[PDB]
């Protein structure tokens, strides 16, 4: 690798695994277009199992970038609007409430309140539809962002009813197959097994629970180079020869709505770049990322901007991770962890990597 990479990265990231006691560690860089893959520790603690550039992570949040550009190229096969209201693919949520909230505020975290978490006692359908119907909005659709499971989760089920697709199988056949996400799985099979690496909390080896809308919110695991080139993907969209995934890609990086510096699209966050570091990294900080906010509408959204920093983290249980990139520098950053580390620290790496690169 060019020096200034393997420096940078090993510089910034040796001292990260040290102070926060992480077990095993994947990074990509993407520079000029190009992949540069760096792993350390261990997979599998008890196994003595290396974390390798096969290694799946369980990418937590991250997995909304992945459920927002699908909803993106529904949109653009003409199967959903986001102006569509919410009620049009679920005729059964009859609650007053819900008159007025659209896809967009599901997809955009803006329906007024919907909380972070779906219930642990919501199991069955039914129990979805009565955990909606009885739900109560604190805030007029469009006037607040709280981000919330519960609320993108429901996008991405309701954006994939008009194919008729099980979430899944929209996800695989409309996304990671054209990208050849080939490691990329929303349910791990049994023949990847052997690189599914364990997530670490109080040292116990976990893996993340089944939940209602997991899969939209928070499901997906993938390894180091599958998420280089979904850096890639969304790096350069037009390169996609898929007409409505090109176009789903540019929709999920347009700006719907403005809180502080950052600009909500669908699933990713943006900011114009040049960034203020003191911007991401406090602003990723949970006691700002999960905090009400009031929303400034972008009418109509502003088309994805090529100066932007655009990111997203996620975590689970046993899994800390963070994706960053910035598409005019066709530059970007991949960190997958196998122990849940705090965001600051995730932003703070990836901007002292990005920033020596830029
Ligand atoms: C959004 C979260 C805080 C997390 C994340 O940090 O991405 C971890 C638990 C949680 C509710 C979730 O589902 O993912």
């Amino acid at each position: 690798a060019p020096q200034q990479i393997n420096d940078i990265v090993h510089r910034t990231i040796t001292p990260l695994i040290e102070q926060q006691k992480i077990p095993g560690m994947a990074v990509a860089v993407i520079y000029q277009g190009k992949p540069y893959y760096f792993t350390w520790g261990y997979a599998d603690i008890a196994k003595k199992q290396p974390v390798t550039q096969q290694t799946l992570f369980e990418l937590g949040s991250v997995s909304k970038t992945f459920t927002g550009v699908l909803g993106g190229d529904a949109i653009a096969r003409g199967e959903i609007k986001l102006s569509d209201p919410t009620t049009k693919y679920w005729p059964e949520l009859t609650a007053k409430q819900w008159n007025g909230i659209t896809l967009l505020h599901l997809a955009t975290y803006t329906a007024g309140g919907l909380p972070l978490q779906v219930p642990d006692e919501v199991k069955s359908s039914s129990d979805l539809l009565r955990f909606y119907q009885n739900w109560q909005p604190a805030w007029a659709p469009g006037t607040q962002r709280l981000y919330a499971n519960s609320s993108i989760g429901l996008f991405g089920a309701l954006a994939v009813k008009p194919s008729g697709l099980s979430f899944e199988q929209a996800m695989q056949t409309r996304v990671f197959q054209p990208l050849k996400l080939n490691h990329t799985w929303i349910n791990v099979p049994p023949a990847e097994e052997k690189n599914y690496a364990w997530g670490y909390r109080e040292g116990k080896a976990v893996h993340v629970s089944p939940g209602a809308l997991d899969a939209e919110a928070y499901g997906v695991k993938s390894t180091i180079e599958d998420m280089a080139r979904w850096v890639q993907s969304n790096l350069k969209p037009l390169d996609i020869n898929e007409k409505t995934l090109q176009q789903g890609i540019q929709l999920a990086q347009s700006r719907y709505w403005q809180t502080g510096d950052m600009y909500q699209g669908l699933g990713w966050e943006m900011l114009d770049w040049p960034v203020n570091p003191d911007s991401i990294i406090n602003g990723s900080d949970n006691k700002i990322a999960l905090a009400a906010r009031p929303v400034k509408a972008i009418t109509p959204p502003t088309p994805a901007v090529r100066a932007s920093w655009v990111h997203k983290t996620g975590a689970t249980g046993g899994f800390g991770s963070y994706v960053a990139f910035i598409p005019e520098k066709e530059l970007g950053i991949v960190m997958l962890a196998n122990k849940n580390y705090p965001n600051p620290a995730r932003v703070d790496a990836a901007w002292q990597i990005l920033n020596a690169l830029q």
